[PDB]
């Protein structure tokens, strides 16, 4: 991985030593990016609802994961499950139990730095994974993208700046998340997020991530070409909000 500082350096070293799991997957992969495009053709707002108990930006809640997932199943285009343990209080069991309980596509969100974490996502039932450009070298990113595709996944390649975007397009990403949060500093910049969105080709499936709480922002981003919206904190604190956000 890259040489980082602060909490990201810590989470990367933790991830390198993450013990892998063993299990026989039950259901074939179902595509999150393809379901997003189907929602777009149906003119249904496509929200990826995220389950996370804690975050470095101060979220700290307890909520039953299965009850949350079963509620979201009616409304969300997919789910994102945090599996990072130290900063997000996620776990592999959380992913396994949620995947075993819903039929919509599931994204495992963690700090993937080694192939066995993709093995873990597959064996636990996830349909895809996030790969974060700013924690990986270009060579690692290309290799992990190919590895995930060899299972039948289309990973969400996450970008925050123009250097990240250059890499993501160069390596052939087809499913890009544009996060407004710089994970190193926790700073939110929506202007920069909109700039990057405008630089992505129309045939790439685009997901806006971080800081979304209001239907007005979803509408404005949809007008700019965003295909789907990854929303965590606001839904973890008031799950029923997704109903208003999709209206
Ligand atoms: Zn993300």
């Amino acid at each position: 991985p890259r040489y980082l500082k602060g909490w990201l350096e810590d989470v990367v070293q933790l991830s390198l030593r993450r013990p892998s799991v063993r299990a026989s997957r039950q259901r074939p992969i179902i595509s999150l990016n393809e379901r997003i495009l189907e929602f777009n053709k149906r003119n249904i707002t496509a929200i990826i609802a995220e389950y996370k108990r804690k975050s470095p930006s101060g979220l700290d809640v307890e909520r039953d994961p299965i009850e949350y997932a079963k509620f979201m199943e009616r409304y969300a285009v997919g789910l994102s499950i945090l599996t990072e343990e130290k900063y997000f209080n996620g776990s592999y069991e959380t992913l396994r139990k949620i995947a075993s309980s819903v039929s919509i596509p599931i994204l495992m969100a963690d700090f993937i730095v080694k192939e066995s974490q993709i093995d873990d996502a597959y064996n636990l039932g996830a349909d895809t994974v996030a790969l974060i450009v700013k924690i990986l070298t270009e060579r690692e990113l290309e290799s992990l993208l190919e590895y995930a595709r060899s299972y039948g996944m289309e990973p969400l390649i996450e970008i925050n700046d123009e250097n990240d975007l250059d890499i993501a397009l160069r390596i052939g990403a087809r499913f890009i998340g544009i996060t407004s949060r710089d994970e190193e500093t926790l700073e939110i910049n929506k202007e920069n997020q909109r700039k990057l969105i405008s630089m992505i080709p129309s045939n790439v499936v685009k997901v806006a991530e971080s800081g979304i709480s209001e239907r007005n922002e979803i509408e404005e981003l949809r007008k700019l070409g965003v295909n789907a919206f990854l929303i965590g904190s606001s839904l973890m604190r008031n799950p029923e909000k997704i109903k208003e956000l999709i209206e």
